[PDB]
């Protein structure tokens, strides 16, 4: 069943009064466009973020995988910078998912990484601190981002 | 040193491609923010989930908080409820707080907890799994949320 | 020429601070998007709105139209309620392009009648006084809307 | 009464499911947020933008006018521009109305002007085609923009 229906369904709880959180099916639908996948594009400068989101991915799936480089002072003035950079690389390259990692929100506000569908849909995402209390470095921290981005949506990064 | 001030200085930054992540003076205002609010509302009339958050609260600061007087559910027609239900709220009451909790982006995508301030800025924010994955308690699960996003930006209950 | 390859080049204008306005090429394909369109969702619950806005499109493209089947009164409860309808249709239903018409922004601010592709981008609009001013049948308001949406993109709906 | 209080009123219409169109209290409400603004905003960098906005909003009020220290260039790669602008005004300053000019939507959807609140609400707004459509200068049709978009809401000069 395609994903407008399944999100229809949703929709019709909610007005009825009678949506009782995320339902089994949701997941499975989120599951199968995140492993089926065919292109991937992920916002990053920098080409050793984009080394560990890629190596990671290819575990999960087999894509074709491709930087986007986005001029970062175009995202980091808006309201909520990692939202904005997935949205802006959906609107110039043609893909399945887009994977972006920047400010969550207000400056001071720590870390989120992100993943859109071929709509713009947040299907899943995932929340750091700032560096000045977590210390960890960068290519460290995208690494748990991610992991934990997938595994809270069923998706496991061990062997099967 | 207000609000305004220090966004600035972070947007010039970016500007001038000076931006080496958050700073200490950053975090302080946020922490401010929260701990100094007078008034904070719930983005909620669910008396559970509100319970929960208004004892939490009540450890780190000293405000008057109160629930919101509609149902929020409506805002999971959205594509990010729980920022919705807080902009609902920011709508219909002055505060200098606003907390929400709700379905993160799409069915299927989990949970998050935001806090916004009197402008609609996003200070700090919590995730969870749907609740088929984790198996808890609602009312455990808002408790984790919260104690998390406060962590996150330095304030320990 | 794909839509994605013509943003970037207008977004990469901007990065280059040599972004001196909208080009032909751009308007040509928006245009182009509206004329082809197979399948178009009508973001209303209005028996009346549907009408005036079929009759108007079929004289552009030939596309099957049909409007949404759940109640659209909640987006009255968000901060551009004419918006978060047509994401609504987005979200639930697979088509070439939707057309929303609501609430601009905040109570007692007027109306915008909106029309999205299906990545969700934005491709015009047009506005109305609230009706305490203007004083006129919504058919003829909503008539003069859809007119001026789609000639200020370059689409003329006269004769020929 | 204040905003907020008019707005809840309108929400619960919806919810019950009577609201219609706009009401004669909600454009009253408008007209004395912009007639008695003190401080507005306009989010902007460039003088020539400023100076055009500034010359017709003193016919309708008194207030103090001030454009920004930065460029609002930066928001020209959101889905909203223009919208986007108005927000990044809203973030580094405060005032009682925030005035913004920029594209709509995708490239080749033309401009829209658009007014704020301190609350980032959205008050009024107008559209016009693309430059190579129209022809005229933007001074000029800036000029009718603003025009156009208070007398939407009833002010007149
Ligand atoms: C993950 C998710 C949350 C959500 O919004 P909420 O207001 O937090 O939750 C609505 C209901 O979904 C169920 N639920 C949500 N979170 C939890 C949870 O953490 N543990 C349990 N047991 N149940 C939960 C409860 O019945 C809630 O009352 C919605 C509407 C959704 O579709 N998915
Ligand atoms: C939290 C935050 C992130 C952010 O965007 P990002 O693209 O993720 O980071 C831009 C720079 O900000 C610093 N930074 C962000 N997160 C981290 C991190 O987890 N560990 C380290 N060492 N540094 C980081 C790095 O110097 C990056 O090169 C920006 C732009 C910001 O203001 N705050
Ligand atoms: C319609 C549109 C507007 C827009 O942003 P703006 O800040 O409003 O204008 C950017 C440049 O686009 C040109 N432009 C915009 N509106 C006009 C106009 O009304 N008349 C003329 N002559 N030119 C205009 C000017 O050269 C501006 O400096 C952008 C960035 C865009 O891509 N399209
Ligand atoms: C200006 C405004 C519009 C609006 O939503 P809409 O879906 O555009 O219109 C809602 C109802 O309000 C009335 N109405 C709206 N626009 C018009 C109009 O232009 N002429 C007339 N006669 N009536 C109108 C009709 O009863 C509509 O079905 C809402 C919900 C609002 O609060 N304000
Ligand atoms: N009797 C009556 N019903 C109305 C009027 N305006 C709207 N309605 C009802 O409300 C429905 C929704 O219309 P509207 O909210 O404009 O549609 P939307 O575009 O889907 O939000 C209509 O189809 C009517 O049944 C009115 O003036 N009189
Ligand atoms: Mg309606
Ligand atoms: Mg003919």
């Amino acid at each position: 069943v395609v994903m407008e229906e399944i999100i229809k369904k949703a929709f019709i709880e909610s007005i009825n009064n009678i949506r009782r959180g995320d339902k089994e099916e949701e997941l499975k639908k989120i599951q199968e466009k995140i492993v089926n996948a065919k292109k991937i594009v992920v916002a990053t400068n920098n080409q050793k973020k984009f080394k560990v989101i890629r190596d990671i991915m290819l575990r999960v799936c087999n894509a074709e995988i491709k930087m986007l480089d986005i001029d970062t002072r175009f995202a980091d003035l808006t309201r909520m910078p990692a939202l904005t950079k997935g949205l802006i690389a959906l609107d110039i390259e043609k893909a399945d998912l887009y994977i972006a990692r920047g400010r969550l929100g207000a400056p001071g506000s720590g870390s989120m990484l992100v993943i859109l569908d071929e709509k713009g849909r947040v299907l899943t995402a995932s929340l750091s601190p700032s560096s000045v209390i977590h210390k960890e470095d960068i290519e460290e921290r995208i690494k748990k981002e991610l992991i934990e981005a997938l595994s809270r949506i069923g998706i496991s990064i061990l062997e099967h």
